[PDB]
């Protein structure tokens, strides 16, 4: 449906709908820029993370309010609802995947956007394993963990230690351990190792760098704080 | 869409998608139940009207940004998309409208039921009225208008001053004049009378009733402190 719009007018549009904060429009915005065949810059990809992490953030939210009802409640309806609110995600995480793979992660050549695409790959299979059971539930947990290793091996080799999509994405990663791998030792260890190497680090950093590395150590240490 | 699922099952999804935060499927869920052509009881009138308040609240919200940045401009993308977000909170209070139309307020006798659905078509319009221009703007006021004065006709007839349906239509209809009929006295006028009249009435009410109107009263009491 945004064929006919310009790539410029997308992103605007997007920067607009943030403003509104009306994220399913910012979504389709970015969709329809994603869709037009070139590359994203920094702040184009910023933009396309916020607006699905935004609704995905919602659809998660219901998700596990109707999930929660079901589980205390065991007619049909709850089980139909949760199902269909279900479904959108699914849908949703499909998209961002479609994206992904058609063809974003194909041409991110260098090391902060390919990084940057792999680890919202991580992302989006692991909202997949939030709703998944079973052994399709193993097949989704091994594509999440496949997409986060290769982001880390490319972070490590090509990124400081504090910067902050690597920060990002290890502080993700360590989530992913926590919560769907059953892994809480790998989840501790990678984020204090992530912290230690951030902090010898700092001291190469400006100003404004320290701020931007620092607000995501203070959220590895709020989970290594939860987690121990 | 809802035409296959039972009036009881659209009634208990409605309630699970307030749970949620999921307004917009409420507001589908509740319609569908409207659309099943039985009368709704006080219960499932708030569950619609809690369920619209919250779909239209946010296009306003988001409506209001747009406007804002297009009046700080005056290319075609700023207007475009507040255009859009326009025509959409248009369809929810048509939409809104004519379920009241169609027939919620022709089988509605009791006070209670008449004067809410009353309000609600004041409402709507009103919100009409918020995006309209020129005379289109007036023919919208004189509907909201209209529609206020009906319900406030029978709610001075058949409901005590404590009457928290009645306060809040007097409220809303306070809210109408002093920023869509620019009458400010007016406004101010309506507020003060019918606090004056529920202070006067509370001391016939229960502990119970006595907080549903006062709380409604503080609300009054806030607008005339904003006015004043
Ligand atoms: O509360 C969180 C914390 O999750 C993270 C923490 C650190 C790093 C990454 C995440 P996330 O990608 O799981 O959102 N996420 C979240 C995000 C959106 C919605 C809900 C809800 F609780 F409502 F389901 C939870
Ligand atoms: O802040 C308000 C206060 O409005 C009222 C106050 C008393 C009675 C009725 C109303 P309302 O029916 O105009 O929402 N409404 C509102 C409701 C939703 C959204 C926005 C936004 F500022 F974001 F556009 C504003
Ligand atoms: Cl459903
Ligand atoms: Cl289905
Ligand atoms: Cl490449
Ligand atoms: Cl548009
Ligand atoms: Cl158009
Ligand atoms: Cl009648
Ligand atoms: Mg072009
Ligand atoms: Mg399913
Ligand atoms: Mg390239
Ligand atoms: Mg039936
Ligand atoms: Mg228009
Ligand atoms: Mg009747």
């Amino acid at each position: 449906a945004m064929g006919s719009m310009e790539r410029a007018s997308l992103i605007q549009k997007a920067k607009l709908a943030e403003q509104a904060e009306r994220y399913e429009d910012m979504a389709a915005f970015m969709k329809g820029a994603v869709e037009k065949g070139e590359e994203l810059s920094c702040e184009e990809r910023n933009l396309l993370s916020v607006a699905y992490k935004n609704v995905v953030g919602g659809q998660r939210a219901a998700w596990r309010v109707l999930s929660s009802i079901e589980q205390k409640s065991n007619g049909p309806e709850v089980r139909e609802y949760r199902e269909k609110v279900e479904t959108e995600l699914q849908g949703v995480c499909d998209t961002v995947l479609g994206l992904l793979d058609s063809h974003l992660i194909k041409e991110a050549g260098d090391a902060e956007s390919r990084v940057f695409y792999l680890k919202m790959k991580g992302d989006y299979y692991r909202y997949l394993a939030e709703v998944a059971t079973g052994d399709d539930k193993k097949r989704i947990i091994d594509s999440a963990r496949s997409a986060y290793q290769e982001a880390m091996d490319i972070s490590k080799k090509e990124m400081p230690p504090t910067n902050p999509i690597r920060l990002g994405l290890a502080l993700n990663f360590s989530v992913f351990h926590y919560e769907i791998a059953n892994s809480p030792e790998e989840a501790i260890s990678l984020a204090k190792t992530t912290f230690d190497e951030a902090m010898a680090d700092l001291h190469t950093l400006s100003e404004d760098s320290y701020k931007d590395s620092t607000l995501i150590m203070q959220l590895l240490r709020d989970n290594l704080t939860l987690w121990t």
